[PDB]
Protein backbone atom coordinates (compact mmCIF):
# COMPACT_ATOMS: atom_id res chain seq x y z
CA UNK A 1 0.00 0.00 0.00
CA UNK A 2 1.50 3.33 -0.90
CA UNK A 3 0.48 6.59 -2.49
CA UNK A 4 1.90 5.52 -6.32
CA UNK A 5 0.27 4.80 -9.78
CA UNK A 6 -0.43 1.58 -8.44
CA UNK A 7 -0.62 1.02 -4.73
CA UNK A 8 -2.64 4.04 -4.34
CA UNK A 9 -5.76 5.27 -2.54
CA UNK A 10 -7.64 3.83 -5.35
CA UNK A 11 -6.70 0.36 -4.66
CA UNK A 12 -6.52 -0.39 -1.02
CA UNK A 13 -10.42 -1.44 -0.91
CA UNK A 14 -8.64 -4.66 -2.21
CA UNK A 15 -6.73 -5.24 1.15
CA UNK A 16 -8.83 -3.50 3.39
CA UNK A 17 -12.51 -3.42 2.36
CA UNK A 18 -13.25 -0.95 5.07
CA UNK A 19 -11.95 1.38 2.58
CA UNK A 20 -15.44 1.56 1.07
CA UNK A 21 -16.89 1.60 4.49
CA UNK A 22 -19.56 3.86 6.73
CA UNK A 23 -17.54 6.34 8.33
CA UNK A 24 -14.33 6.80 6.28
CA UNK A 25 -12.25 9.94 6.69
CA UNK A 26 -10.90 12.44 5.70
CA UNK A 27 -14.03 14.29 4.30
CA UNK A 28 -15.14 17.82 3.00
CA UNK A 29 -16.08 20.05 5.55
CA UNK A 30 -19.26 22.41 3.90
CA UNK A 31 -19.48 25.21 6.81
CA UNK A 32 -22.84 25.72 5.53
CA UNK A 33 -23.60 22.44 6.60
CA UNK A 34 -21.73 21.90 9.75
CA UNK A 35 -24.19 22.41 12.81
CA UNK A 36 -23.35 24.87 15.31
CA UNK A 37 -24.15 22.34 18.28
CA UNK A 38 -24.24 24.53 21.72
CA UNK A 39 -23.81 21.60 24.11
CA UNK A 40 -20.27 21.34 22.62
CA UNK A 41 -17.80 21.55 25.68
CA UNK A 42 -14.45 23.42 24.81
CA UNK A 43 -11.76 21.47 24.29
CA UNK A 44 -9.04 20.73 26.84
CA UNK A 45 -5.42 20.04 25.66
CA UNK A 46 -3.34 19.22 28.71
CA UNK A 47 0.57 18.81 26.61
CA UNK A 48 2.49 20.73 29.19
CA UNK A 49 4.06 17.58 30.74
CA UNK A 50 4.43 15.76 27.61
CA UNK A 51 7.63 13.50 26.84
CA UNK A 52 9.40 13.44 23.09
CA UNK A 53 11.33 10.35 22.89
CA UNK A 54 12.59 10.06 19.27
CA UNK A 55 11.39 10.38 15.59
CA UNK A 56 10.93 7.50 12.60
CA UNK A 57 10.64 7.29 8.96
CA UNK A 58 8.10 5.06 8.38
CA UNK A 59 8.06 4.70 4.98
CA UNK A 60 4.72 6.81 4.15
CA UNK A 61 5.75 9.78 6.73
CA UNK A 62 7.69 10.28 10.00
CA UNK A 63 6.05 10.15 13.27
CA UNK A 64 6.95 11.83 16.64
CA UNK A 65 6.56 9.65 19.31
CA UNK A 66 5.58 10.24 22.76
CA UNK A 67 5.73 8.40 26.15
CA UNK A 68 2.04 7.08 26.89
CA UNK A 69 2.47 5.04 30.00
CA UNK A 70 1.12 7.73 31.84
CA UNK A 71 -1.12 10.64 31.45
CA UNK A 72 1.06 12.69 30.41
CA UNK A 73 -0.21 14.65 27.47
CA UNK A 74 -3.94 14.77 26.86
CA UNK A 75 -6.31 15.19 25.28
CA UNK A 76 -9.98 15.91 26.75
CA UNK A 77 -13.54 18.15 26.54
CA UNK A 78 -14.85 18.75 23.52
CA UNK A 79 -17.06 15.92 22.06
CA UNK A 80 -15.02 13.32 23.94
CA UNK A 81 -15.91 11.24 27.11
CA UNK A 82 -13.28 10.24 29.02
CA UNK A 83 -9.20 11.01 27.99
CA UNK A 84 -7.12 10.22 25.48
CA UNK A 85 -3.89 10.13 25.58
CA UNK A 86 -1.26 11.61 23.03
CA UNK A 87 0.56 8.74 21.45
CA UNK A 88 1.99 10.38 18.40
CA UNK A 89 1.91 13.34 15.57
CA UNK A 90 2.80 13.09 11.86
CA UNK A 91 1.79 14.95 8.83
CA UNK A 92 0.45 15.00 5.07
CA UNK A 93 1.86 17.15 2.17
CA UNK A 94 1.70 17.52 -1.28
CA UNK A 95 4.32 17.99 -4.13
CA UNK A 96 2.87 21.51 -4.11
CA UNK A 97 1.35 23.73 -2.14
CA UNK A 98 -1.82 23.67 -3.34
CA UNK A 99 -2.69 20.35 -2.07
CA UNK A 100 -1.53 18.22 0.84
CA UNK A 101 -4.36 18.34 3.53
CA UNK A 102 -6.18 15.25 4.28
CA UNK A 103 -9.44 16.96 4.97
CA UNK A 104 -10.42 19.99 2.99
CA UNK A 105 -13.28 23.13 3.84
CA UNK A 106 -15.39 24.08 1.08
CA UNK A 107 -12.90 22.04 -1.19
CA UNK A 108 -10.27 24.25 -0.33
CA UNK A 109 -7.06 22.28 0.54
CA UNK A 110 -4.08 23.32 2.52
CA UNK A 111 -0.32 22.93 1.67
CA UNK A 112 -0.38 20.09 5.11
CA UNK A 113 -2.29 18.24 7.41
CA UNK A 114 -1.28 17.82 11.00
CA UNK A 115 -2.58 14.53 12.86
CA UNK A 116 -2.60 14.31 17.10
CA UNK A 117 -3.11 10.61 17.69
CA UNK A 118 -4.83 10.33 20.92
CA UNK A 119 -6.19 6.59 22.39
CA UNK A 120 -9.19 6.35 24.81
CA UNK A 121 -6.87 5.15 28.06
CA UNK A 122 -10.66 3.30 29.47
CA UNK A 123 -9.05 0.49 27.16
CA UNK A 124 -5.92 0.81 28.63
CA UNK A 125 -3.64 0.22 25.31
CA UNK A 126 -3.46 1.51 21.58
CA UNK A 127 -3.74 -2.13 20.50
CA UNK A 128 -7.21 -2.43 22.78
CA UNK A 129 -8.36 1.06 21.48
CA UNK A 130 -8.61 0.65 18.01
CA UNK A 131 -11.04 -2.02 18.60
CA UNK A 132 -14.00 0.28 19.50
CA UNK A 133 -15.82 2.95 17.86
CA UNK A 134 -14.70 5.45 19.94
CA UNK A 135 -10.90 4.62 20.77
CA UNK A 136 -9.08 7.32 19.12
CA UNK A 137 -9.65 11.20 19.20
CA UNK A 138 -7.68 13.19 16.19
CA UNK A 139 -6.88 16.84 16.43
CA UNK A 140 -6.66 17.67 13.15
CA UNK A 141 -4.45 20.75 12.13
CA UNK A 142 -4.70 22.74 8.58
CA UNK A 143 -1.00 24.12 7.90
CA UNK A 144 -0.82 26.85 5.02
CA UNK A 145 2.61 28.89 4.11
CA UNK A 146 3.21 32.18 4.82
CA UNK A 147 5.17 32.98 8.47
CA UNK A 148 7.63 30.68 9.67
CA UNK A 149 6.72 28.51 12.46
CA UNK A 150 9.59 28.90 15.37
CA UNK A 151 8.04 25.89 17.06
CA UNK A 152 8.27 23.50 13.94
CA UNK A 153 12.01 24.02 13.47
CA UNK A 154 13.26 21.49 16.00
CA UNK A 155 11.48 18.64 13.77
CA UNK A 156 12.55 20.57 10.09
CA UNK A 157 16.45 20.12 11.20
CA UNK A 158 16.53 16.37 12.33
CA UNK A 159 14.74 15.26 8.73
CA UNK A 160 18.51 15.32 7.49
CA UNK A 161 18.57 12.30 9.56
CA UNK A 162 15.37 10.41 8.85
CA UNK A 163 15.72 10.33 5.19
CA UNK A 164 14.74 6.77 4.31
CA UNK A 165 12.15 4.13 5.77
CA UNK A 166 13.43 2.27 8.90
CA UNK A 167 15.54 5.15 10.01
CA UNK A 168 14.65 6.77 13.46
CA UNK A 169 16.34 9.53 15.37
CA UNK A 170 16.13 10.38 19.75
CA UNK A 171 13.89 13.11 20.06
CA UNK A 172 13.38 14.35 23.41
CA UNK A 173 11.87 17.43 24.96
CA UNK A 174 10.10 18.74 22.07
CA UNK A 175 6.90 20.07 23.00
CA UNK A 176 3.70 20.12 20.67
CA UNK A 177 2.27 23.29 22.22
CA UNK A 178 4.14 25.13 19.95
CA UNK A 179 2.06 23.66 16.98
CA UNK A 180 -1.34 24.60 18.28
CA UNK A 181 -2.92 27.93 16.63
CA UNK A 182 -4.38 30.56 18.70
CA UNK A 183 -7.85 29.33 18.57
CA UNK A 184 -9.70 25.99 19.70
CA UNK A 185 -12.66 26.31 17.39
CA UNK A 186 -13.45 22.89 16.18
CA UNK A 187 -15.52 20.52 14.11
CA UNK A 188 -16.17 16.94 14.85
CA UNK A 189 -17.16 13.94 13.14
CA UNK A 190 -17.33 10.49 13.49
CA UNK A 191 -15.02 8.73 11.29
CA UNK A 192 -11.37 6.39 10.41
CA UNK A 193 -7.86 6.17 9.85
CA UNK A 194 -6.40 7.40 6.70
CA UNK A 195 -3.91 4.53 5.90
CA UNK A 196 -4.40 1.09 5.97
CA UNK A 197 -6.00 -0.67 8.45
CA UNK A 198 -8.73 2.63 8.15
CA UNK A 199 -10.13 1.35 10.94
CA UNK A 200 -13.48 3.32 12.32
CA UNK A 201 -12.14 4.10 15.48
CA UNK A 202 -11.83 7.81 14.98
CA UNK A 203 -13.57 10.90 16.66
CA UNK A 204 -12.20 13.34 14.57
CA UNK A 205 -11.77 17.11 15.87
CA UNK A 206 -10.54 19.68 13.14
CA UNK A 207 -9.39 22.84 14.21
CA UNK A 208 -11.44 25.68 12.16
CA UNK A 209 -7.60 27.83 12.67
CA UNK A 210 -4.27 26.95 10.59
CA UNK A 211 -0.84 27.54 11.21
CA UNK A 212 1.01 28.91 8.88
CA UNK A 213 4.63 27.58 8.68
CA UNK A 214 7.76 29.27 6.22
CA UNK A 215 7.90 27.80 2.27
CA UNK A 216 11.26 26.83 3.35
CA UNK A 217 9.66 24.71 6.16
CA UNK A 218 7.48 22.32 4.16
CA UNK A 219 10.11 22.16 1.04
CA UNK A 220 12.73 19.96 4.05
CA UNK A 221 9.05 17.55 3.97
CA UNK A 222 9.83 16.93 0.30
CA UNK A 223 12.75 16.12 0.69
CA UNK A 224 12.10 12.95 2.37
CA UNK A 225 12.23 9.76 1.22
CA UNK A 226 9.32 6.60 1.27
CA UNK A 227 11.78 4.11 0.31
CA UNK A 228 14.87 2.46 2.26
CA UNK A 229 17.87 3.84 2.55
CA UNK A 230 19.85 2.29 -1.06
CA UNK A 231 16.77 1.48 -3.43
CA UNK A 232 15.60 3.83 -6.04
CA UNK A 233 15.19 7.29 -4.60
CA UNK A 234 11.28 7.80 -4.50
CA UNK A 235 10.42 11.42 -2.95
CA UNK A 236 7.71 11.67 -0.24
CA UNK A 237 5.24 13.94 -1.61
CA UNK A 238 1.57 13.68 -1.49
CA UNK A 239 0.89 10.99 1.17
CA UNK A 240 -2.51 11.71 1.13
CA UNK A 241 -6.08 10.48 0.57
CA UNK A 242 -8.33 11.91 -1.35
CA UNK A 243 -12.09 12.93 1.24
CA UNK A 244 -14.34 10.80 1.36
CA UNK A 245 -18.30 10.20 1.17
CA UNK A 246 -20.12 11.54 4.29
CA UNK A 247 -22.60 9.27 3.87
CA UNK A 248 -25.47 10.16 6.08
CA UNK A 249 -23.10 11.70 9.05
CA UNK A 250 -23.67 14.92 10.10
CA UNK A 251 -20.37 17.66 11.07
CA UNK A 252 -20.58 19.79 14.01
CA UNK A 253 -19.29 22.81 14.55
CA UNK A 254 -17.98 24.26 18.04
CA UNK A 255 -18.53 28.04 17.13
HG1 LIG B 1 -12.95 0.64 15.73
ZN1 LIG C 1 -2.63 11.15 9.51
Amino acid sequence: WGYGKHNGPEHWHKDFPIAKGERQSPVDIDTHTAKYDPSLKPLSVSYDQATSLRILNNGHAFNVEFDDSQDKAVLKGGPLDGTYRLIQFHFHWGSLDGQGSEHTVDKKKYAAELHLVHWNTKYGDFGKAVQQPDGLAHLGIFLKVGSAKPGLQKVVDVLDSIKTKGKSADFTNFDPRGLLPESLDYWTYPGSLTTPPLLECVTWIVLKEPISVSSEQVLKFRKLNFNGEGEPEELMVDNWRPAQPLKNRQIKASF
